[PDB]
């Protein structure tokens, strides 16, 4: 249905299981240490669209590697205002691959190399819940070389299709199961 979890795959992934995928991705695009003391303005802070603080669109480039993500939704971002450093709001999809292309000015971010996205995720976060809201562990974790909550949430999203199906189940697998869609091979 609407609110089931959709997933694109480049076919060179067909053979690879969500979860492998996900920790090699997440070990790829490393830590941009977005930490006190670490920020880097135009290295690592990345960029709404439309901004400044707010947007349809978060994106990120790696500072080891040409990976990139994009978290699509309805997104907010508090910086110095309680809950401090909150990322909360809408996530409705995540997007990984190479080369961060577009923009605001563009008509919205995209990945020139589009490996793998995960859609209708139906995470919504109140600004209540600060730093331990789901969306914020969920894209913080993009950042920082760790995705157990992205993997989590999409093992839930699975299961609720089908209890057969879980992050271990490849992208062929998950094809044949109606929820995963093959995109063309860089």
């Amino acid at each position: 249905g609407s609110m089931s979890i959709s997933i694109s795959y480049s076919t060179t992934y067909s053979g690879w299981t969500v979860a492998d995928y996900l920790a090699d991705w997440s070990a790829y695009f490393g830590d941009v240490n977005h930490r006190p003391g670490q920020v880097v303005d135009g290295s690592n802070t990345g960029g709404f669209n439309p901004g400044p603080f707010d947007g349809s669109q978060y994106a990120l480039k790696s500072t080891a590697s040409d990976a990139a993500f994009i978290a699509g939704g309805d997104l907010h971002y508090t910086l110095f205002s309680n809950p401090s450093h909150t990322l909360w709001g809408k996530l409705d999809s995540i997007a990984l691959g190479d080369t961060l292309t577009g923009g605001a000015s563009s008509g919205g971010y995209a990945l020139d190399s589009q490996e793998v996205s995960f859609s209708n995720l139906g995470l919504d976060s109140p600004i209540a819940q600060g730093r331990d809201g789901t969306v914020h562990k969920v894209v913080y974790g993009l950042m920082s070389g760790d995705s157990s909550a992205l993997q989590g949430q999409i093992d839930a999203l699975l299961k609720a299709v089908d209890p057969s199906l879980s992050i271990n189940s490849t992208f062929d697998q998950l094809a044949a199961a109606g929820v995963a869609h093959a995109t063309p091979a860089a």
